[PDB]
């Protein structure tokens, strides 16, 4: 069974990244984010890329990439 947000995923990131080395940034942070497991640092390297309010939306696709219960406390840690 598949994801279906993974397809959404790309296309909204290249929609709203847009950028080569912006990408590689981002899929960097989920690669380190996965062996690592800390959402600490994930919102924070997140936060000085995806700082710009249009890349906000991104978020969105992050969510379903990441755990269950990871997506609660991503928004417990994300203020706005």
């Amino acid at each position: 069974m598949d994801r279906k947000v993974a397809r959404e995923f790309r296309h909204k990131v290249d929609f709203l990244i847009e950028n080569d080395a912006e990408k590689d940034y981002l899929y960097d942070v989920l690669r380190m984010y996965h062996q690592t497991m800390d959402v600490a640092v994930l919102v924070g390297d997140l936060k000085l890329v995806i700082n710009e309010p249009s890349r906000l939306p991104l978020f969105d696709a992050i969510r379903p990439l990441i755990p269950l219960k990871h997506q609660v406390e991503y928004d417990q840690l994300t203020p706005r």
